């Protein structure tokens, strides 16, 4: 249940783009299935589900104001895809932000 | 706020303080120690053995004697930066690898 933040990814088989991108198939949702498989996610086939080779972080029900990488930030920031691809000078931005994002509409 | 906090500024700055953290406990007696969890930025809620970091806000419950807080703290919230600071990523790294060679 808990995610990997190793540097070794936990599903190796979904490390080339190109494997990732075959999960997706002919897909209906919101947000865009290159966007996602460039931000580590490969699909499960049920619904909008997609998980993270590397984290194993989970995410669904994507809304179309809702980015795969801005996402992949939010619920697993320990993710070292996440890390070697945007780097934690980008990672903190989305924290900040996210965080800062609740205290004005409250 | 159910996404952890992993940015630098901690989410409960009223529990920032280790004497804060403590005070929260009271009398304890789950099977993990109260002062090696408020060193591990953990304050008690009062629902069991429920605690929450000041920092992150993560939360973890039903604390096995096996079980360590700074590094169950490491397993679920390693985004923390309050974990970072106290232990640094060195530490952070092993006890992931240790805990992805058991999964
Ligand atoms: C694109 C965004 C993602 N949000 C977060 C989200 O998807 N999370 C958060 C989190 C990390 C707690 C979580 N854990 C499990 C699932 C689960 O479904 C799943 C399991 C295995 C998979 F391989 C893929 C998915 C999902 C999930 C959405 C908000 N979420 C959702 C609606 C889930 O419920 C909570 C709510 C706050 C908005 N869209
Ligand atoms: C000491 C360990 C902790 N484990 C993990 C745990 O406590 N997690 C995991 C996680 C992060 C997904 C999670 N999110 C919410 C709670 C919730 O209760 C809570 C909310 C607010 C609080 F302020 C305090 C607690 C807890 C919690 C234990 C294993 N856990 C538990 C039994 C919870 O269910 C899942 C299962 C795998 C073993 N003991
Ligand atoms: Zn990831
Ligand atoms: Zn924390």
């Amino acid at each position: 249940n808990f995610p990997n933040s190793t540097n070794l990814p936990r599903n190796p088989s979904m490390a080339d783009y190109e494997a990732r991108i075959f999960t997706f198939g002919t897909w209906i949702y919101s947000v865009n299935k290159e966007q996602l498989a460039r931000a580590g996610f490969y699909a499960l086939g049920e619904g909008d589900k997609v998980k993270c080779f590397h984290c194993g972080g989970g995410l669904t029900d994507w809304k179309p104001s809702e980015d795969p990488w801005e996402q992949h930030a939010k619920w697993y920031p320990g993710c070292k895809y996440l890390l070697e691809q945007k780097g934690q000078e980008y990672i903190n931005n989305i924290h900040l932000t996210h965080s800062l994002e609740e205290c004005l509409v409250r």
